[PDB]
């Protein structure tokens, strides 16, 4: 039973590692080292070295059997830009391989994880294939040299096995992932937003083409061992700005993205409920809004947590993932969830 929290850097003055409640989790990543162009010698942002040290012993003081990883990359096109760059060049490929398993053990971290969004089209998907198959061997090689547990691989994945539903240009090889990677953390959120000119579910389980259900199906169906997947589930909102102050509903018109640039933690949510919002919780999409005047806000609660946990359960999914911590601060999300799956 995966127990799975992402922890952003940028994070750190507002949320140190020593907020995280690890009593929640079994596993803790780091977000993000970087790949370094050209020399693809994989660090953390400079400066950034104690922070990424302490990180590991001071989540595991809360729960000692927590483990971490740190995660490779990010999303943006910066980050897409430089695997791109990397997956081509048989040597840059070889430095980033070497770099990263010295990195995590450096750094005293369980696991590495890739975040490439996304590895698309065929191309991309054929060299990532290449990085990937040269990562997983090396794994292997410095557990035999070292005699330490092998590192643990994750990637995190676009919510469905193809790129893209709609216009198809290639797919997650599952076969390839699962005999290489312990696990894919799929990424089953950011369905709408302020992109569209109607409010949605940002992260419906289901409903529409565009849901965390049809996502994970996709991934079963293509012959994905079902431990393998660990299911998405955003710790942050989409919002927007709404056309008429009277239609507050989901499919209502909308004019923008609301606060902040369409995006709003759980924590800021929890506020904004507080400060005079309605919450609705919304059963055909398993989700749940909320708004005030002209804002309007889709996002994860207590009761839709709960029943995201306990459909990974029922589908017999590896556990699930909490994309990002420092975005509930009191850990009520984390808390639902852990409670739901014991
Ligand atoms: C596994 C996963 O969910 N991956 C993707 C997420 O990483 C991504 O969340 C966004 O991540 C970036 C990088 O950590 C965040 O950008 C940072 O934002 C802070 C605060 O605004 C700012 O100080 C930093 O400068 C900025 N860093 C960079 C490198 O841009 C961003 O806030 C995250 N967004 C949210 C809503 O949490 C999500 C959403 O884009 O996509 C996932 O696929
Ligand atoms: C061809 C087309 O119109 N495709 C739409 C997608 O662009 C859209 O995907 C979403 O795009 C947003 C803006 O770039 C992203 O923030 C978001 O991550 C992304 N979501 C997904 C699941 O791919 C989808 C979903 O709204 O709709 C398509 O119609």
């Amino acid at each position: 039973a995966l127990k799975v929290g992402f922890w952003p850097a940028y994070s750190v003055s507002e949320f140190p590692p020593s907020k995280i409640n690890s009593r929640l989790f079994t596993h803790l990543y780091y977000a993000f080292a970087e790949l370094n162009a050209p020399t693809f010698e994989v660090r953390v942002p400079p400066g950034s070295e104690k922070t990424a040290e302490d990180f590991t012993p001071t989540v595991r003081r809360l729960n000692p059997s927590v483990k971490t990883l740190i995660s490779i990359g990010g999303g943006g096109s910066e980050v897409r830009d430089n695997f791109a760059k990397l997956n081509s060049d048989a040597s840059a490929r070889q430095r980033f391989v070497k770099s990263s398993i010295a990195l995590a053990r450096r750094y005293g971290f369980h696991g590495l994880d890739l975040d490439y969004e996304y590895p698309e089209p065929q191309l991309e998907m054929e060299n990532f294939v290449k990085l990937v198959s040269e990562l997983t061997a090396a794994i292997r090689e410095e557990a035999r040299t070292s005699g330490k547990p092998r590192l643990l691989l994750t990637e995190a994945v676009y919510f469905h096995q193809k790129l893209f539903p709609w216009e198809v240009v290639t797919e997650y090889p599952v076969q390839f992932i699962a005999a290489g990677l312990d696990w894919v953390n799929v990424m089953a959120y950011d369905f709408h937003g302020s992109w569209e000119n109607f409010t949605g579910a940002p992260a419906a389980l289901r409903d529409s083409k565009f849901t965390a259900s049809v996502g994970i199906e996709s991934f079963l169906a293509a012959g994905m061992p079902p431990e393998k997947l660990v299911l998405g589930i955003p710790l942050f909102g989409r919002s927007w700005l709404l056309k008429n102050n009277n239609e507050v509903g989901i499919g209502a018109p909308a004019v923008g993205a609301g606060p902040v640039d369409g995006a709003l933690s759980f924590s800021e949510i929890q506020n904004f409920i507080r400060g005079g919002a309605r919450e609705v919780f919304d059963t055909t999409t398993v989700s749940a809004y909320a708004y005030k005047d002209n804002v309007w806000v889709g996002y994860d609660n207590q009761q839709s947590v709960a029943l995201k946990v306990q459909y990974a359960k029922e589908k017999r999914l590896g556990g699930y993932f909490f994309w990002s911590v420092n975005q509930d601060i009191d850990a009520i999300l984390p808390k639902i969830a852990s409670d739901t799956w014991g």
